[PDB]
This record gives C-alpha cells, structure tokens and sequence, in this order.
C-alpha cells in the first residue's frame, strides 16, 4: 500500500471544488515570527492523519488574500498549506525565495500544536504567484529536498534554475505583466531536461488568473502536488494524456507518467 494516499479515488470534476477534508485557518501575526512576514494556514481537521506541507508566497504588492481560494481548495484535498505575507509587500522574487524557506522552516519547527499534529515533515512543497512563482523556482534550486513546486505566472529576471524538484508552471496566455514568451517558457525550457517538468497556457486569461477560483489552476496543482507530495499515482490521470479545453498549450517531458 501507499502509507500517504489520502482521500477517495479522484474524479476531475472534484478537483474543480473545495475537497472531502475540513479545513480550519490559523493567522500567523507578522510580530510572531521571524524571517517572513506571518499570514494564514489552513490544515484540515476533524481528521486523526498526517498530510505534507505546502509554503506558499503571493505576488507583488500583494497579500496572503489573494491566494486564499487556493490554499483552502489545497489544504480541502489533504495538505497543510502556509500562505505567507512577505516582510514587505515590495519584496523582489529571491527575497521571496527566502522568506519560504523561513516559512517552511516555521512549519517544520514552532508552529501551532494544531497544525504541528497534522503535518509529516518529511514531504513539503512551494508554490507562488508572479514575484512569488519566481522564488518558487530560486527556492527549488536552493533546496532539492522538496518534492514538488508550482511557480503560477511567475516573473524573474534570471531565466535558467537549476533544480531537480518536479516543476510544473502555469502560464497566462495574456499575460502582459509577465509575458510568457520572455518568462514562463523560457523558465520551463531552461530547467534541466532530466528534471520531470510540466507546462499549461491558460487560453486567453490574463496575469491575475491565479487569484480568483479557476478550475484548471486547481485540477493540475492539486495533482501535481498529490502525485509527488504524496507519491499518489492515482493523479496521473490528470497530468498525462491531456486534453483540456481550458489549455492553449501543454508541453512535458513526460518523466511523471512512469
């Protein structure tokens, strides 16, 4: 058997919503921790189990809200999720890099009694929106212990991460802030051809998609993370062989399917 499969077999209408488990928030003040600027960690409850990690960071000038859909949609399928506030909203994306790697110390050490029940801190994973997705990708490269990352129309200057973490990107085909002909394909296409990658385009959605309810956004993230957080092969389903209307484009070295 799997020891951390968790939840029933999944159908993909039921990655498109909230999941089975309960979720319970706590907000973490930015005067209580050091190294990141506090924000809110959902984790599921009424559960006796154990789930992995996910630190999150959002974007550029802006707050831990503007990704709460997902980390509750997240933490609903089976993970402890901290979405953090950076120590200024200005921060640039390495500086985001490592306010992640305080975040996901924090969970790993001194967090909550609550949320500390419900983790395994042996399995953690990133993931970032814009300014964010790009730390996301620095974090990957400086920590090869993770098991998985999902930058979302991230943005950075630097174009070529090395890293051995499974990445998957999300692209805005009408991204105008992080255009994806000069960041996200460039990102995927640079990351080392024997690191398992995975790219969707978003048809016609603009830079903010990551921040309001989105179906696809939630069916590939939470497979993503349930298949290598988790060693969960019954989410390959959803990550090979795709046709997906709400895609413009997916390209994979296919390293995940076996």
């Amino acid at each position: 058997s799997n020891p951390y499969q968790r939840g029933p077999n999944p159908t993909r209408s039921a990655l498109t919503a909230d999941g089975p488990f309960s979720v319970a928030t706590y907000t973490v003040s930015r005067l209580s921790v050091s190294g990141f600027g506090g924000g809110v960690i959902y984790y599921p409850t009424g559960t006796s189990l154990t789930f992995g990690g996910i630190a999150m960071s959002p974007g550029y000038t802006a707050d831990a809200s503007s990704l709460a859909w997902l980390g509750r949609r997240l933490a609903s399928h089976g993970f402890v999720v901290l979405v953090i506030n950076t120590n200024s909203r200005f921060d640039g994306p390495d500086s985001r890099a490592s306010q992640l790697s305080a975040a996901l110390n924090y969970l790993r050490t001194s967090s909550p009694s609550a949320v500390r029940a419900r983790l395994d801190a042996n399995r953690l994973a990133v993931a970032g929106h814009s300014m964010g997705g790009g730390g996301t990708l620095r974090i990957a490269e400086q920590n090869p212990s993770l098991k998985a990352a999902v930058p979302l129309t991230p943005w950075h200057t630097d174009k070529t991460f090395n890293t051995s973490v499974p990445v998957l990107i999300v692209g805005a085909e009408a991204d105008t802030v992080a255009p994806v002909s000069q960041h996200a394909i460039p990102f995927y296409q640079n990351l080392p051809s024997t690191t398992p990658k995975v790219y969707v385009e978003l048809c016609n959605a603009s830079h903010i998609a990551p921040n309001s309810n989105n179906a696809a956004i939630s069916v590939y993230t939470i497979s993503w993370m349930k298949l290598w957080v988790d060693n969960d092969t019954r989410y390959r389903q959803f990550l090979c062989n795709v046709n997906d209307p709400a895609l413009c484009d997916f390209r994979t070295n296919n390293r995940h399917c076996q």
